[PDB]
């Protein structure tokens, strides 16, 4: 039986028994190549600048070459989200690290980025950029591109276990259910974590491991600290005294 | 409604029911308990299965059948008929051959599936029954207030685990609801009532409930706990002292 | 380069290298300065308008569902029908409405208008709060507000900080979920927006912050309601135990 305006009127006035009835890759592989024709400056620039580009991005429909992305982030499909173009350019920011000469752009120029500091990512390696590149983007469309699959689950395992030191309100973002879906993404195109897949996803875990994060809250509570716990005590609660050095 | 007379409110000093649903669930139910004993037991099942898509077809346009007229776009008169839809399918959890064809029915159903309840006995089948419904309303019935105000505790304890979010559905605010309601009745939870739901209670513990989100964060479970380890994410702790 | 709209155009389409100016870093948030900009325009409505908004923000919580809303000029977008832009939703309208209610507290007239409607609030209740003086009935505009939100602004350093500090220390006293609201999380947000500013707790700043932490550590937290929940509290937990819980 159909799923009907006048069937749900049978169903509930009869004695009958009724039953009823029930991208990326693609998208990447097609607008791929438009991304390449913008300088890699001004790729950076967008990462940047993200937050702030969104913002005069979705107040109209924002046509630009052929390829449009209408006022409101509308049912995402296979012609129109923002975050679609996000992590296109990240694809193509990534690739450009086997690239010498873009490497050593990129990494001068992502150095000064906001995330690459709050993180306190050290960028040496052509690996430790494309970690830069990938922080603050979708993690489950950039995992659905080949191999941007370990990536981007080490960093969403990273993401949920230090959230606390990096600033991740879990009601903005919740990571553990960012890092379920990527491994749905992971299962949906049938990506098994081998040997030589597991490997490589230790090396992007040891720089994430070996980050400073810089961050942010405890840090600055600390500051103010010596006082806040004249308050504390004025409501019958006693903090530690934060130890010596030794030495 | 409307949105320009709500500022009309605020600048009137005026602010914008709980006690009185159990009241006026009853009434719904006396002048439409007839209509619903006459639809199979299969539509029924229909119902539940397919409530969210029933409910964005009816929802833009005004909608009769029978004596129930269901108004346009919180209106509770759908949530009343789903509700009542679960009450006949748990009274015939009696008959041995409803439940019977109930139970192998209803364990072809999504929420029953993601809850992993396992579906045996009677009651088993009737908390089946009770999955995703507007718990409030059906703590109304008489018999039935111990069995919406445990489903609201485990729905409450493993939220997460039942893929629930919190800014969607408010679990301490629906057992709060669900005590205001059975306070109204004055029901009494007597030695007799507890044990009652500690039966439930007991078969909802026995649920092996993933997520259907991606159980596949388990189909990668060995990898992903190791990259957990590197980060300092591991295994329990202690207490040595108490041995 | 300049972020206009077109030099996004640009930045999209032409392959030189561009990079955006004003606003050196396209600024992203700074609730202080939204507060500077809106305050006259909801300065212009009633004491009692803004007093019932704060009354009714749950309910008004749930009205953003359903359509947008506008007060003064702000309009709060719907939900998912429009983007999380600089809306902000609610909590910078709503922490906005306090500092307006705050900012009139220095004359007697709105000063006790604002206790005799305040009073009433269950907010209010269920700290416990006294309303003697017109610090206290300050502490009565923030409770449940956006505290690092409001910190921002010049002067709301003391009072957001020592209500954080409050909330953190005896949150279960009011029945505070930490699932729902991490105190501590909270406390680290508002002292990074104070030290951002490089405000200073001089032995000023610190006696003023004495002051309202006086009229806190004398309140009385009822963190109970209803009788329903409450009556049946004791057969309930014995349920809890089943699934695990404490």
């Amino acid at each position: 039986v159909k799923l009907t305006k006048e069937n749900i009127v049978a169903l509930l006035t009869q004695g009958k028994d009724l039953e009823f009835e029930e991208n990326f890759k693609t998208f990447c592989l097609e607008n791929l190549d438009q991304i390449k024709k913008m300088s890699i400056i001004s790729c950076l620039t967008f990462l940047k600048n993200r937050q702030s580009i969104m913002k005069v991005i979705k107040q109209s429909d924002f046509t630009f070459g052929k390829i449009t992305i209408k006022k409101t982030s509308d049912r995402i499909g296979a012609t129109d989200t923002f975050a679609a173009l996000d992590s296109l350019i990240r694809v193509r920011l990534v690739e450009e690290t086997g690239n010498s000469e873009n490497l050593n752009t990129i990494k001068s120029k992502i150095a000064s980025h906001p995330l690459i500091q709050a993180y306190g990512l050290p960028l040496d390696d052509a690996k430790s950029v494309r970690l830069a590149i990938m922080l603050g983007g979708s993690l489950p469309l950039i995992a659905s591109v080949d191999s941007f699959e370990m990536i981007s689950v080490v960093l969403a395992i990273y993401q949920d276990a230090k959230y606390k030191d990096l600033g991740i309100d879990q009601k903005k973002y919740d990571t553990r259910e960012a890092l379920g879906k990527v491994c749905t993404v992971l299962k949906s195109k049938a990506f098994e974590m081998n040997e030589d897949q597991v490997k490589k996803g230790k090396e992007y875990a040891a720089i994430l491991s070996s980050s400073n994060p810089n961050a942010k809250g405890s840090i600055a509570m600390e500051h103010y600290s010596e006082t806040l716990n004249k308050f504390y005590e004025m409501f019958g609660v006693k903090k530690q005294a934060k130890l010596a050095e030794l030495a």
